[PDB]
Parts: C-alpha cells; structure tokens; sequence
C-alpha cells in the first residue's frame, strides 16, 4: 500500500499513584506513539521504557531519534503490507533498540489489519480466548495501603491475582510484608513477587523457600538479568515457579534459557522483545521446551495493551494470565475507547486492528520529552 | 464464516519415471485432496504419504478416515476464520496423523486467504523472496541415466543443485556412483545426498568423510530416524552439513535436536510436521538455536508445493534452497495453473491463497484408493 | 507350516461402566481380532487402541486396513513357524502401527505354540510365577462411587492395589479426591495414580510431593509423553516411583529413557510396543539399566490379557504386579474360557497357546467398525 | 519332564596347530561336557575356558566342581522344560561362573528342543539366515606361515575374513606384520585385529590410526578389560570399528558400555555371558543402543559352535559375521556330525536341538582334567 510517511511524537502521561519498584519509582510514564500514514489510512503503535534508561537501555528520547533518524528513512515508500521485509529491513538498519523496532512494527501490523477489516487477532489466526485473567501489582511503599487497595480490587470483582514488588526493603523486611499480605489475602487471592533483580543468589536461595512456604506461586526475576546460571540453580532447588523477565531479550536469549530449563515461565513483553512477530517466536521456543508463557507489560498505554491483548489471545495457554494493567494505573488515556475488566479478567477488544483510535486532543495535552 | 462441510477424496497420480529410494521405489504417488466448502467459497488442501505407510506411519487410506471420521465432525459448523481453534480442536480429536491434520489446515488457511483477497504469503506477513533455488533429485538406479538427466537440467537452466538418493546399493557402490557424478558435474552443479536411514552409524562415520572429500555439501538423514545421538556424533566429527529429515516430527523433537546441535539443517515438511502453523514454530526453534532451514517435500502435487512455497518465501533464510519438484516429477496435475521454474529457481505464485484451482476433471480421472 | 490365509474382523464390545481418563471417557471398547488360518489349525490374536486415535495414533479402522492391505500380503504363503522372519518382514512392510503389527504377531505365536502342544509361556521358556497381583483402576467421576467399588473389591478378595485416574479435575481437586481415597483405604489398599499426561511439569513438581505424602507408591506418566526430560527431573527430585507409559513406544525410546534413569518403572504394553517379541527386548533394557517392569493393558479382551499373562509370568520380577483388568471391566467376552482372579492375584491360564478359543457366536454379535 | 540326573565330564582335545595370543598360546583345548539325562532323552551341552584361568577366571576343573557340587543339586528333580526357573535357580546358587552356568543352560535347552522335535533355532523363533560368514584367525608366530595359511583358505573358498592376533610382539613389530598381511591379502580378504588387552591406551591411540590406514576394519579389545573409559576415547577419536570382548561379561556391563557408546561392536560369547538366554538380552541392549553384534567363540567344540550357530541365525543382523572356527582348529570332534563351511560361510545345522550327538567313543579317548 506504499508507506507515504512514518511520524512519531513523545507523550508524557502521569501515574495516578506511584509504583515503587526495586530499580525506580514510577511517578510518571513517558511514551512514543508512532503514526504510520499510508494511502489515507493510518496505523497507530507505541514504544517506550520504564524509569527512562533503567528497566532497559532505552528511554523516550532514544526511541524517538532511533525511529525517526534511523528506521523511518529505509521504510518510507516501502510496501506497507510486508511486515516480513519491514522487520528484516529494521534489523539491517539498527542494532538493539527493540522498543523502537516494536513501535514501528505495531503500526504496520495495525494498518494492514485495518485495511483488511480484520483484527490483529484474526490476522494472527483468530483467538482461542475472549478474556485473560489480569493481575494487579501492589507496588506502594505502605503495607496497610497495599492490603486496602488489594481488598477493594477483589470486591470490585476485577483482580484475583496480585504481584507484589519486593526489593526496596531489606530481604528480612520484605518477608514480613509478605507474612501480612499472605495472611489477609490468604485464599481469596493469588500471590506473586518480582524482586526486580535485587537479590544476590545466596539471599535468593534462603529467601525463596520462605516465600514458597507462604504460598507464593511465582517468583519473577529473583537475581540479576545476566546471572542466568543462578536463575537455573534456584529453579532446580525450589518447587516454586520462577519467571524470567529482565533476562529475556532476544530470540537467542530465550533459547539459551530454555536449553537446561533455567526458568519455569517466560514473561512475554513486546517492547522488550522487538514486537509481536518476535514475541511469537519466543512463545514458540517456550512451547517446544515446555516452559510456560506469561504476558507482561511496560505499564504501557491502551495502544500497547490492546496489541499485546490481540496476540496473547492467540497463545495456546497462559497458565498465569497476564498483567496488562497499563491503562488502569495511568492517570489518563490517549484514545476514545477504554479496555474493560469483567470478573477478574481483561476482555479482548471488538474492533479491527487493536480497535483503538488515538485521541489527537489527548496527544496534544502531554507531548513533552522529559 | 462457518464451515458448512469438509469433504475429501483420494487421487492416485503416477510418476513419469520411478524414484528409487532406500526405503521404496516411487512408481506412483497417492494423495488426499480436502475440499472445505464454506459460505460459497471453497478451500483446497492436500495430505499424503510416500510409499504408503513407509516414509511415515500414514498412507492414503489412513489419511481419509482420520480426516472424515475423526477431524471433520468436530470442525463442521465452526468459525472457518479461526485456524488457532481449528488446530487446537484437531489436537484434542486425534493423536499424530500430521498429514491428515495438515491437509485440513491448508484448506482453512487457503479459504481464509481467498476471502480476504490476499495470498497465503501475504497472510503470513508478506514474502522476502520471489523465487527459491530448486533442487533436482537423481533417484534412478542407473548411473549413466542420472548423469544424462542431470546434464540436461543444467542446460535447460532449471536445476543447479542435485540430490542423489543413496542407500539401495552397498556403501562401497554408492561411493563409486558419487565418484562418477561428482566427476562430471564437478563445478557446474551442487551435490547433496539422502541415505534414507540406510547407514548404521559406523558405516556412516567411515563413509561420510569420503563423500565430504568429493565435495558433497549436505548429507541428509545418514542414520536411522530415532538414533538422534548418532546424528550428533557424526555432526561433531564432520565439517559437512548434516540435515535431519525423518528424525523431525513434532515441535518437541525439533527442540530436542536443537539443544546440543545434533543437526546442521532442519528439513521443513508440512505433512511431516502438521501443517504451516506447525512448520513455522519449528522454523522458530531452528532460528533461535542457529540451525539452518531447508524446505522439503513428500513429492506432493501442485496444491501442496504451492502452499509450501507461500510459507518458505516468508522464512528469513533458506541457505540450501528447497526441493519442491513435486509437480515436475509427477505425470499430470490436478489444477489449471502450473508452477514454473525460471533460471534454476522455483518462482512463487501470483494469486490469492496458493493460487491454484483444482481441476475437477483431473480429480475424476484418477480417484482410486490403492 | 505355510500360512494359508490371514483374516481379521473388527468387534465393538461396551464397558460395563465408563472409564473416565484425562484424555477420554471409555464407554465402549473397539477391537480387531486376527484369525491366522494355517494347515487346519487357526491362531487367534488381537490389536486395538484406546479412545480411538487418542491414547495412540492408531484406532480400530486403521488397524484393519494396515493389517489386511499391508502386512497380510507379504505374510501369505510364508513359514508360519518363523516369527523372526514374520516380524522382520512386517518392519519392511509398514512403519509404526505397532498395534497392527502386534495383532498379527500374537496369532503366529499362538498357532505355533498350539502346534507344539505347549503354551506361549512354555514356548518363551516356562513360567516363574503362577499368578500376578492384579490392580484395579478407579476411573469413575464420583469420589463416593470410587470408594464403594474399592471397598467391595477388597472384600471379594480380588483387588488389593488401586489405580486412580487423575487429570479430568483441577490439580487442586484431584488432591482432595486423594485425601479421601487415601484416608479410607489407608492401609487396607495400595494406591497409584495415572495423570494421563495432564500435568505441565511445574504443576507436577508441586503436586507429586503432596501425593507422595499421602502414601501413593507410584505416579504414572505425570507429564506429556515427549517431555522425557521433565520425567527425569521429577524422578530425581521425588522418592516416589515414577512410571513411563505414553513415553514408551519403540525399543529405542526404552533405551533413551534408561540412559540417565528418566523413569523408575517401564509399563509393558504389547500393543503399544509391537508384540511379545518387542516387549521382551524392552524388558531386557529395563533389567540391564535397573528399571522395574510393570505390565499394562489397553483394556483389551481375554485374547490379549491371556497372551500378555503368558509373557509376564516369564519376567524375572514385577515389583508392582500388573493391571490386566481388561476382561473384568468389559461387558462381555469373545471366548468360551474366562480368566479368574483368586486372592488379589490374576491366575495364569492352563492351556496350549493362550488357552482361549474365540466364541464365533460372540464375534458375530458386535462386529461393527465405529 | 523332571530332571533325573545331571552328569558332567572333563575332556581334553589338542589343537592341530598352536594359537599364540597375547595372553597365552593354545596348544590344547580343555572342556566340560554336561549330559543332562531326563525321562529317557539326554541333552548335551558344554562349558570351558581359554588358557585355563587366563582368558576368564574360570578353567576346566573349576567348571566341573561348580557344576556338580553347586548347580546340579538344586536342579535335580526339577521341571526340565523350565529354563526360566533353571537360570533363576542357578543365580541363587552360585555367583559368576558363567561358563558353568552356560554349560547347564545349553543342555536343558537342547533336551527341551529335542522333545518338541524342533531345533534350538526354531525354539528361539526360527532363523533369518541359513549361513553366517565365518572368520579365520591367523595366530601363529610366523608371518610367512600366516600368509600361506591365509591364501589357501581363500582358495578353498571358506575364509574371506581374517582375524590377526597381535600383542605378543612389540607395538612396532605388529604393525610391520600388518604391512605384510595387508599388502598381499589387500582386496581379496578382510582384516581384523585382536590385541587381547596388550595395549596401554597411549600405545593404542598412536597405533590404532596406523592399522586404520592399512584398511583394518575392526580392532577388538585394544586396551584392558576394565579400562572401559579408554575404550570410549579410542572410539570417539577413530573411525575404525572397535569391538569389546573381554570387557563384556554381565548384562549390566553390556548396558554400561552402551550408555555413551564406549564400543562399536559387542562380541557375543555364550560361555563369557552365561548362556543363550543371557546372550539374547545383551543382543537386545546392543540393538536398542545401536551397537553392532558380532559372534565370538572360546574355540569351543562342535557342541558349542552348534548352539551358538542356532542363536546367531536368529539375530537381526551380524554386520561382521562370526568366528565359529572351534571345530576347524581342533584336532578332533566329540560328535558323529560335522559342521561344514560352504563359500566363506558357516552353514546352520539341519537337526533337532543343535543337531549333534556326542561320540561316547570320542569322549572316552581324552577325558583328562589337565
Ligand atoms: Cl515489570
Ligand atoms: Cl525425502
Ligand atoms: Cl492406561
Ligand atoms: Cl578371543
Ligand atoms: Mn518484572
Ligand atoms: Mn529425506
Ligand atoms: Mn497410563
Ligand atoms: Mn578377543
């Protein structure tokens, strides 16, 4: 359909409330929406990082220039209906910068899907599920605060699973916070943790069993991202399911973790993996090796959460559901359509190509680099 | 689009000339074309085996009943535009019978692609290549015969690569046949062999280096299909590229071979792997592990060769090309359209959904079980 | 003795009561009895599958054609007293289809044994035992129902061991069903489970220890058939005895599991292994590696149960007994002779060649393909 | 048939010419024929060792007492048609002494076969071959002598393969003897060596490749019997086929060598393995692992060579033939029937149960302990 022009703008949307992790506190969330105009029909997509260049090596300002100045040129005037070539071309243009690469991928995928009148889900082969159990993260520094916000979410019938962010406290203090949360939300809720790399193997070995004894069903990224050998030993010595998040990056790293089953669950993240096409391949090596598939997020807006939803509904199985709470933690949206949770599950949209139209008005209100 | 009815018929088409392998001689080639009618628009696909229940555990008669009596029922009245569910449903219906499962998959994939006006290639994400270097197999029992047929194919500018079928002779006699073929077709042609499991490791160890010294670039399935450990030792002790064909079956077996690099190249075969969707996953574990991808055939007709072509054009790289000579060895076609080779390469079709319309007249002429 | 003709017919016999497994519910049981006539004396044998093409890739209709159309031809007019050649010949005729191959094997083995006036047991070298402890399976969906049927079997003095079929329930619900069965039948009965591949390693790792703590002595096929690497990790991390059932197939797969002791017990199944001759070899690699031997069934009729009995009595040791309840769950027999249980043990027959004469009258009553 | 009495006598038969090995020179060959009388029909079998207690830990005098005083008692009055029990009973009576255990096994197997009118071959399931390529061993100390005896054997059309006994010379002198034998008998004959454990790994590593370059197709037991780890390294570093002879003993040692393919070929020896029943199991673990099967001898008389022949004809494949030259090197026989070679192959007998009747007259002439 020949790409006329690929434009991109940065937009900063604040979080209703902070999200204190081990690596950074999320007071605001920056993005990069990529509008790929072609033959009259546009294609929206987005790419961004957490805590700037902290969760990953990318950030809002790096995403923009890598897109505009390095990917965009080689993509202008190219067949818009050829994602195979778009991705190949993007790999010969820049190294890494998966968020930037994924941002552009979404747009071409969205546009092509809309031109055919189908949805990203129907394009990938149709769904298998109409809704995926969403998890809620309790990352505020207060224990009482957490519990209260947690009890209400079970009442409002939207969140049955919980993801506690440990790490900012001492290994001995986080365990106590878990004795409290596990005590109250005992059987009424599911519990998971995400140490955000804070634990140094030894601390992980003595503390993982304790959390295991408290009924925690999944421990995400206990040790550092590169210590994939520790990630394995912990996995063989503990019955708990250990998920890889920061360690996952490229298709090769996915296979590297899957050889000796260094991990139990792969956390699928489009921006951390290079798009939808890249994620599917990792979900393929995970299925072959027998590793479960999750469904993470970079606390991305609706534009992202929607595309990721489309793709996750096509996965054979997500034994742990997902955590697409991006729009729900954000203080505002950049589209006219909202994603609605119904009975602890996030419902899959009913439109063509991630059924979300960018709110030009909402795009104009924030638009800062930061 | 709601599946009205899924019909299937058996058709026996002879080979212009025999294809003597290590396991069987191919005098004729039996098939099973599956016409899935839905909302007025049909969807053609096919599934079959080599030498009956010899290359695989399946055969023409087993494919028909497993399709009609076991897969078809659960698929009638189902959303025709949902391959994700179709495959899932087929896995909960029958075990194995990948040719039968792949036959039906093709049809739904074809139909859906035609309803959208795109091609199977554009559906999977668009091509990366417009033609793939086709290989010619020299499986006749005569050495002089082989060489003559080989020289003409280089002259007619259609076949630059050659696949000699060894195995029916003694290990000492096949080597001589290779001293002759390698001598004449020295630099004007590429040489590959396919022992069809005939060699018992030890014979493979002493004979593979000899063939290696004769300039043979690829040795397909030297040992038995199950002796995946021998397949590995041969691979570490020889520089030649060793390809797995019979050993490849399920996504799990693909990963099993990819862990310690038991093989150099994976031979992609839709009927042996369960369709297009299944093949893509194996092509994913191969890419992650770093194993090259080939592109085999079960000497299937145009209906098959066309779908496989659509999919192979989407693969990032096929360092050894393909061997889609199905229509070219066959004595007749079952469609109005022919696939044409141009300059040693098989060209990718220009229509919607494997651009091939079944010749009802040609379907009627053969139609025997055999 | 020169084989005159090998005939085969399909017969459908219902189950007194359903047998709900993880993969399918058994309301009826289809078979394929192979009558090999030769020099006046016949030889009966049988081959069939569970849930059609679900437990294995074979089913009633596939068994018949593979037998009649592919094995039978090459066997007609051949020396009936040469099983060595019969099997070799069958391997060069078709690939896989072990149930079909085993059906024919039984018949030639039976006939040859009858012509010598000895029994299959005496032919294989004489027995070591006169009876083997039979296990009873509790596969009905009701917990109370199970327990009641279980208590009566201990009273009637026929069943001391029990095999609970888990899988159709949630991992959390099956454990409860085991808290009940283990509670009542505590010391008066032996307990074993068969997850039928339902558990995905991680679920198996947390749940196997729980069942272990409930006194369950054997856990059959926890994970999928192909995930033989998970089967190993579970084995090293748990004291419970883990048995392989679906993973076992060919002699090669048997050795593959025996290398690093991926399993504790091999489940011997004639139809799943290719006959009596094939089973003996697997029982040989199991003895050498130090893996225990079981003695399974495909809920086959008397014809099968009898031949399997003959062979199991020759095995050096069966630490877990067998589960030849085929005739006992069936609603009728196809022979004049019945197999009788006496004091928790299934007794070995007292005739020549599986001492069972097909009831032509009973063969005529069912005979449908289904 | 109830064993009345099991008798055994020692008989010393000289070798026409000496057989100088690395461990001992064979000027004479001692035996132990075991006549098991039962219900009027006798059953002949034999057991013995090479160089007395040198090849193995057994010898003529040890075989007799272990038989008479330890196995015989528990076997008297037992069901003669129950080899399963006979072997089991023998294992609970004495430890090791496989030659003694095998001697008795042959007799019961022979008797049972004769009572049924079939042959040991037909009993085991019928043959697959009517003759097995016999190998001739050149063990005399003279090089010229060897070559002459070798040339005549090719002329008389009886021996195409040759087994040179190395070891008694220096590693540098044996190689020369091979430059001579390989030179003359170049293409007219097959060459194999048997170092009889003389080489100390390092010497084996430098010298095996040299012999390999001389066209030697098989190198039997290069290093010591216990250094099964050296046996493996040599195997991975050399294309030549390495056979295990002295290292093979029990079913467990067979599997131990088959795990990591420490050897290429297993040498089957009834006396070294505990009989026919034991040999079959080793031939089972060899088939599963993919190791080739040979067919050795302890230079045993006709009684032995005949039983071994019966069993080898039932093996799926013997890629290297056998070396049953026992009767042919001996200076006389202990039976009325002779085994005849016809066209480089040793023919399988045509009688019931090893078709050989002990020559009472010939038994009386030698009968010394020695
Ligand atoms: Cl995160
Ligand atoms: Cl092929
Ligand atoms: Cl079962
Ligand atoms: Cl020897
Ligand atoms: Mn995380
Ligand atoms: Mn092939
Ligand atoms: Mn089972
Ligand atoms: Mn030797």
């Amino acid at each position: 359909m020949k790409i006329d022009a690929i434009e991109a703008v940065i937009v900063d949307v604040p979080t209703k409330r902070p999200i204190q992790m081990s690596i950074t506190t999320v007071h605001q969330q920056s993005y990069v929406i990529v509008r790929v105009y072609s033959e009259g029909l546009v294609g929206v997509g987005e790419g961004g990082s957490v805590g700037g260049p902290v969760w990953s090596a990318e950030c809002a300002e790096t995403i923009k220039i890598i897109v505009e100045r390095y990917l965009a040129p080689h993509l202008l005037g190219t067949d818009a209906f050829n994602v195979s070539g778009a991705l190949q071309t993007m790999a010969r243009a820049v190294t890494g910068n998966a968020s930037a690469k994924a941002a552009v991928e979404m747009a071409l995928l969205d546009l092509k899907a809309r031109a055919l009148g189908v949805s990203i889900a129907e394009l990938l082969g149709g769904p298998l599920r109409s809704a995926i159990p969403i998890a809620w993260t309790l990352a505020s520094g207060d224990t009482k605060r957490d519990l209260d916000s947690a009890v209400e979410m079970i009442e409002r019938r939207r969140h049955n699973r919980f993801k506690v962010k440990l790490g900012f406290r001492s290994p001995q203090d986080d365990l106590i916070h878990m004795e409290a949360l596990s005590n109250s939300l005992g059987s009424k809720a599911y519990l998971r943790v995400d140490v955000n790399q804070a634990w140094d193997e030894q601390v992980a070995s003595v503390y993982i069993p304790e959390l295991e004894a408290l009924g925690v069903e999944l421990i995400e990224q206990p040790v550092g991202r590169e210590n994939t050998q520790a990630l394995r030993r912990l996995s063989d010595n503990n019955r708990v399911a250990i998920m890889a998040d920061e360690s996952l990056s490229t298709l090769a790293s996915a296979f590297d973790l899957a050889r000796d089953r260094s991990v139990d669950v792969f956390s699928l993240k489009l921006c951390n993996m290079g798009g939808v096409s890249a994620t599917q391949k990792i979900a393929a090596v995970a299925e072959a090796s027998g590793i479960a598939s999750y469904g993470g997020t970079m606390l991305d807006s609706t534009i992202g959460t929607s595309v990721a939803l489309q793709l996750y509904s096509t996965v054979p199985s997500l034994p742990f559901g997902c955590e697409l709470i991006g729009p729900f933690v954000l203080a505002d949206t950049l589209s006219h359509e909202p994603l609605e949770i119904r009975d602890y599950e996030l419902q899959v949209p009913t439109g063509v190509g991630h059924g979300m139209t960018l709110d030009e008005d909402k795009v104009r209100q924030y638009a800062r680099v930061s």
